[PDB]
């Protein structure tokens, strides 16, 4: 049973993950066939966090890279592809200064054509192809896009499709099939899967991660209160004003150089802090998410990963609280958010490093989800929040791959003697 392999680079905002693929040479283009076979998790922060000192960027990948050499045989290594792809962090710093953030590419560059795999470039993605790629993602491995059925009796309709949300440290991206006609063709996606037209909306909301969303609720704490309602009661901290204002996400609320700020465990005001987020005052299409982006219903399944899944593990399995209905997830936010901060610790016993922050986490989500993209109970009952499907973390990661690598036909071989006509 020969096996083929593929790496991909997850340059995400806060860090880094390499996860490598594999697959039998035989069965390459069945759809599910692709698993993960190992990963890794880079230590210290995103190749965009060394804009001011590049050539670390590219060494932070070292130790995930020997290991990548330990997990592909070593007869394999030279046609093995190897991707890296950086998300919002690394368009941030597109803002910022194109200049450092071609030094960062150029460093990661140098260090993975070190290696003996084939290196097939280091790429920032669209937040269309950060979304869309999450959504192939999460179909493939649960095997969505077989044709179900047999001849003179195929299911219909179609198989549906799992929608997708994904909240990184510095985007958020939804994309889901609809039947709605499109009014924005920048949310527009046309796909020819395994012989079939797959429909799909998609958007990524830039400064709408959940780093960077707690840095504005930070300034907005900052401006409006003086003190973080969403913050836990006996938790504080020396803010840096220069700091809290650097980011692209929040150099629009700026305004002695250090002012404490602290906790005052209150649901109701970090709920308000939380809903200005969203602006929904203007919406030039039929109907809108925020911020006057078009979006149709949402419908069908979703999948929530990366941090949906691990807020709502930290509510339901830290917390002990149900989270089904979109009004058991409100009541587990305001019990989190309520929670003094030695009541929190009390309840945490391990190192919790960013525990003061899962109340205003927990309330983005509940809003992002019923303020911004308008699920209501019915709806909120299709979404799972789940981290992996068929052994393999869900991320964009493997959608990207399957697609440089040419590994999901646009028609089936034969076109299935047209049996799916
Ligand atoms: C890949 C990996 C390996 C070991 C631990 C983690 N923990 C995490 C990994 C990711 S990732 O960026 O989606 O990869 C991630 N987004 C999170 C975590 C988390 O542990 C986590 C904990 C609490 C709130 C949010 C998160 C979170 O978003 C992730
Ligand atoms: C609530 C919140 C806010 C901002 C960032 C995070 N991310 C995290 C918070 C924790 S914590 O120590 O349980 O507090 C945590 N252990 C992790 C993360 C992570 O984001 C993370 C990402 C990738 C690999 C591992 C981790 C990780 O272990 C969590």
């Amino acid at each position: 049973p020969a096996l083929k392999y593929g790496i991909v680079l997850d340059a995400g905002s806060s860090h880094t993950s390499m996860f490598v693929y594999k697959w039998p040479a035989d069965k390459e283009n069945d759809t599910g066939i692709v698993g993960q076979h190992s990963s890794c998790d880079v230590q210290g922060g995103g190749i965009s966090s060394y804009a001011n000192d590049p050539s670390k960027a590219g060494q932070s990948l070292v130790r995930c890279l020997e290991q990548a050499l330990r997990d592909v045989p070593r007869d394999r290594h030279a046609s093995t592809p190897l991707y890296l792809g950086a998300t919002a962090g690394m368009r941030l710093l597109n803002l910022t200064s194109p200049e450092a953030t071609a030094r960062v590419l150029e460093a990661v560059t140098q260090t993975l054509t070190q290696y003996p795999f084939e290196f097939r470039g280091a790429r920032i993605l669209s937040g269309q192809d950060e979304g869309v790629f999450g959504w192939v993602t999460a179909n493939y491995l649960l095997e969505n896009f077989i044709k179900y059925g047999w001849v003179g009796r195929w299911i219909r309709p179609r198989k549906g499709t799992l929608g997708a949300m994904d909240l990184g440290g510095a985007s958020t991206q939804i994309t889901f099939e609809t039947t709605s006609p499109s009014e924005d063709p920048g949310n527009e996606v046309h796909l020819r899967l395994y012989g079939q037209h797959y429909r799909v909306y998609t958007h990524s909301f830039l400064c709408y991660g959940r780093d960077q969303i707690l840095l504005r609720l930070l300034a907005s704490a900052l401006q409006i209160h003086r003190f973080h309602p969403c913050w836990p009661k006996g938790y504080s901290t020396q803010v840096l004003l220069q700091e809290v204002y650097q980011s692209p996400c929040t150099m629009g609320q700026r305004p002695s150089a250090i002012v404490s700020l602290s906790g005052t465990s209150n649901a109701t005001l970090c709920r308000d802090l939380v809903s200005r987020l969203f602006n929904i005052s203007s919406c030039p299409f039929s109907q809108c998410s925020f911020n006057g982006v078009f979006q149709p219903p949402v419908a069908g399944n979703f999948i929530a990963f990366s941090a949906f899944y691990y807020t709502v593990d930290f509510l339901t399995t830290v917390m002990g609280l149900p989270v089904g209905t979109l009004k058991q997830l409100e009541e587990a936010t305001e019990i989190t958010c309520n929670q003094t901060w030695t009541e929190l610790q009390a309840r945490v016993p391990g190192q919790k490093t960013r525990l003061a922050d899962y109340c205003a986490v927990a309330m983005f989500i509940h809003q992002l989800l019923s303020r911004g993209y308008h699920f209501d109970e019915r709806s909120f009952r299709e979404v799972v929040f789940s981290k992996k499907a068929a052994d393999t973390a869900v991320g964009w990661a493997l959608g990207y791959m399957l697609n440089l690598t040419n590994l999901i036909p646009a028609d089936l071989p034969g076109l299935r003697k047209g049996t799916h006509f």
